């Protein structure tokens, strides 16, 4: 009787892994959630998939001529196997030529992703690592998570607030009536975490819908959350959130419900911006009425939740779907508002908090040590991240941002290493002329992704089985650190990221820097003595690294009274006096005169109802439906696609559309049905689910499918249908929830998705 389960994880937790003669047979959680993550169960299928990356490849045409081919090419050429050693000699070659030629500022190594967990085997940290050693890079500014709501909240609250901890869920619990989840579908999103999840923030949930307390879910779909917790589904057009907030703002006023001392002693601009809700500079009230004919919700039901919201402790918990998209500053920055006006900021189970839906947010802080993790280090031309294409086609070009202008550099050489770009960017087929204009594009992937195909060099990377590394349980409570012990060897010819860096520092000469003398296992003893001396401090005794690796089991800590108390923005509300925001006024800015003074056409200095381009207000006789792309329940974005969890939400062999009974009547489609989407920028492929879970007029894609090109997607990658413009000129974030579309059924045989096949080789 053997035990044979090792343990190790992922963004979605602490996994058990069963291994039998040296193969994988079963995966599982390391610790029982409070419900299952199927997300656990496919390690076997990533190491083992034949969508692999077996060997290092070239393209074809590449290496007839490095750096000067024709590279339109890109994404449709031959692949050739050739061994490390001249993948790796070309990748210095190539890259030291760009270096002599056009120096730091030539190289793109921003590589935004979320690759794998791990304080080590960070292959995006590695990848900046070397770049850092060799001379430098360009990188970016701001994330596809929040790009809009992390550069308002400063000027807002003086704090970025999305990635910060919440009031405690204890005081949630005990204290609030009513939790409001906001374009958050916290069931989804908090199977992952950036660290690895520590599944307590979903249990969470469960709690408080256990309680028998309100639950209100304002969403254009019937989210998952909102079904497995039976929630108070509120219908809302995707990017009229604005309107539906300014609706139950102006009826807080009316009824007298709003808190006019808190206005006075806590904010900045009040008034100001009642003047706008109140239509005396515009001639327009923001009424319930008004909002109702935007927002599709009925003013009765407005007015209900205004009146509710103030009678009852109330949590306002805001998700990020709806920033993701057009003037997207403009949501959280209304929902403090409307918070503000509510008047519970800083009050046991009341306010608003930005991160109840991400990576366990609200779970109390425990008492230990946090692990250290590898850095990047052994400027003018980053820019917002999402400008991406628009950089790599456009060098010289300037746009505004958060009050500067930055000037596009000339980009000529692109190395990802831990991110998908050709899924999580917008416009697909633009992001495809964009990838031509670099003379080398290489990628360290694990999978033949639509990225790793549209490159010249192809290295093959490990999972996290293959390697030894460490991680906590996160992303807030820090209440475990995590072994993730290696449980099979490396792959085929596959290598950790960190090996392939190596041999490029060697033939760079900056190897010693690089690894600065340490092994795998030393990296990790000094990550974990970071933890054990702070837990230390901490007055907690901690087993010393070589114990802890023996063990290999996670090693937990408990929070105290304090954290279990903890209310955010308590201080603040104690004495504003003396504990101030870090903002102009010291108060929470509803009127921002640091904004209004950047005279931006697309962000004024209040938050306000601009239309966007696209959305279910101005839908046409082309484009007559809405689309949303929420994250998806089966996937962490990309990952995991080409594994058995595909069966469990493909229809008909494509991604699934959520379509409402009578716009799939209305077009002749059924259950089921293959079906064409398409809109200015591209069309693709998509299965058929008909379903009242979705608001009349508008249709779900989930983001993450493979981009699968005939340009045409034959598996459904939301993005070639998207919009690639900037939320404004405050953030320049992503903005692809603001899109229209018109959907038809496809007639006929529909062609075979073939992006998790080996790629074209030479004969
Ligand atoms: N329409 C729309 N688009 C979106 C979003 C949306 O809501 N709607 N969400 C956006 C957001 S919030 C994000 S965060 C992005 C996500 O975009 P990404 O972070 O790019 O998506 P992932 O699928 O997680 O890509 C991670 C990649 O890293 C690889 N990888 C994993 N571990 C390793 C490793 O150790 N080494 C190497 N070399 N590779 C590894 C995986 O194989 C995988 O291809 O998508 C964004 N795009
Ligand atoms: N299982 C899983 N979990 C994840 C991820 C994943 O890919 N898979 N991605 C992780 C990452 S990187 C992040 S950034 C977070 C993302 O966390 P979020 O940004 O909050 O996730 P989304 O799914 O984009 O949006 C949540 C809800 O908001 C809705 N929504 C979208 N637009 C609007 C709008 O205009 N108004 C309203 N009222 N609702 C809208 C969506 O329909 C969706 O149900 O999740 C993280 N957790
Ligand atoms: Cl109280
Ligand atoms: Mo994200
Ligand atoms: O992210």
């Amino acid at each position: 009787a053997e035990m044979k389960t090792v343990v190790t994880a992922a963004h979605w937790g602490s996994i058990g892994v069963v291994v039998q003669d040296g193969k994988v047979v079963k995966s599982g959680p390391a610790i029982e959630p409070a419900v299952p993550n199927e997300l656990q169960t496919v390690v076997a299928d990533q190491l083992y998939s034949e969508a692999r990356v077996k060997c290092p490849m070239v393209r074809k045409g590449f290496l007839a001529n490095p750096g000067k081919s024709d590279t339109t090419m890109r994404g449709r050429d031959e692949w050739v196997r050739v061994s490390w050693d001249e993948a790796l000699d070309l990748v210095h070659n190539q890259l030291k030529r760009v270096r002599d030629e056009h120096g730091s500022t030539g190289i793109f190594a921003g590589s935004y992703g979320w690759f794998s967990c791990g304080s080590l085997h960070a292959s995006r940290t590695l990848l900046q690592r070397y770049m850092n050693a060799t001379g430098g890079f360009v990188g970016h500014k701001g994330d596809y998570s929040t790009g809009a709501a992390q550069v308002i909240m400063p000027h807002v609250l003086g704090t970025i607030e999305v990635y910060e901890q919440q009031t405690s869920w204890e005081s949630i619990l005990e204290s609030s009536d009513i939790i409001v989840l906001w374009s958050a579908n916290p069931l989804t999103t908090m199977r992952i975490a950036w660290m690895s999840t520590d599944q307590k923030g979903i249990e969470y949930f469960k709690k408080f819908q256990a309680s028998g307390k309100r639950i209100i879910c304002i969403d254009p779909q019937k989210s998952e959350t909102c079904q497995m917790l039976n929630a108070e589904w509120i219908p809302v057009n995707t990017a009229t959130d604005v309107p539906l907030m300014l609706g139950i703002a102006h009826t807080l006023v009316e009824q007298g419900k709003h808190d006019k001392d808190f206005l006075k002693k806590y904010t900045s601009g009040y008034a100001k911006f009642e003047e706008y809700l109140l239509g005396k500079t515009d001639g327009q009230p923001k009424t319930a009425e008004w909002a109702a004919k935007i927002c599709g919700v009925p003013a009765e039901t407005i007015k209900q939740l205004a009146a509710d919201f103030a009678s009852k402790r109330t949590m306002l918990m805001g998700g990020w779907g709806m920033q993701r998209q057009r003037h997207g500053e403009q949501t959280h920055w209304m929902l403090v508002t409307l918070a503000s006006m509510l008047g519970q900021i800083g009050l046991p189970g009341g306010g608003f908090g930005l991160s109840y839906h991400y990576s366990n947010g609200g779970v109390p802080t425990a008492t230990g040590g946090i692990i250290g993790s590898i850095t990047a280090s052994p400027s003018k031309s980053a820019f917002p991240l999402a400008r991406i294409a628009d950089v790599l086609l456009h060098p010289g070009k300037k746009i505004q941002y958060n009050g500067t202008e930055i000037t596009y550099p000339d980009i000529k050489a692109v190395y990802w290493a831990g991110g998908n770009p050709f899924v999580h960017h917008q416009d697909t087929n633009t992001l495809v002329k964009a990838f031509q204009k670099p003379d080398v594009v290489i990628v360290n992937e694990v999978n033949w992704t639509p990225t790793a195909r549209m490159a010249d060099i192809v290295l093959p990377a490990t999972t996290s089985y293959e390697r030894n590394d460490l991680t906590m349980a996160g992303d807030y409570s820090m209440m475990s650190v995590y072994p993730m012990k290696q449980v099979v060897p490396p792959q085929f010819e596959a290598k950790n990221d960190y090996d392939i860096f190596v041999e490029l520092a060697k033939r760079a000469g900056v190897e010693e820097q690089y690894t600065e003398g340490k092994t795998e296992m030393e990296w990790l003893e000094e990550f974990y003595n970071a933890a054990f001396s702070a837990a230390r401090a901490n007055r907690v005794a901690m087993p010393r690294f070589d114990k802890f690796w023996a063990e290999n089991k996670p090693l937990s800590f408990e929070a105290g009274e304090a954290a279990k108390k903890w209310v955010r923005y308590g201080e603040f509300r104690e004495d504003p006096l003396l504990n101030p925001l870090g903002t102009p006024s010291g108060k929470i800015e509803i009127f921002s005169d640091v904004v209004e003074k950047m005279n931006y056409n697309d962000c004024k200095g209040h938050p306000s109802w601009m239309e966007p381009e696209e959305f279910a207000g101005n839908v046409t006789e082309e484009y007559p439906l809405a689309l949303v792309t929420p994250h998806p329940y089966y996937r962490l974005h990309s990952q995991l696609a080409h594994t058995s969890l595909r069966q469990k939400y493909a229809v008909n062999d494509r991604e699934p559309v959520m379509i409402h009974p009578e716009d799939a009547a209305a077009r002749g489609i059924k259950d089921g049905d293959i079906v064409r989407i398409h809109s200015k920028r591209g069309q693709v492929l998509a299965g058929a689910a008909v379903t009242e879970n979705i608001i009349k007029g508008t249709v779900a894609l989930h983001e993450g499918a493979w981009y699968d090109p005939m340009p045409l997607c034959k598996n459904g990658c939301a993005n070639v249908l998207t919009r690639d413009e900037g939320t404004s000129k405050l953030a320049q974030g992503n903005s692809p929830n603001t899109c229209i579309v018109q959907i038809e059924k496809f007639i006929g045989v529909a062609p075979e998705v073939t992006v998790f096949k080996q790629p074209k080789q030479v004969a």
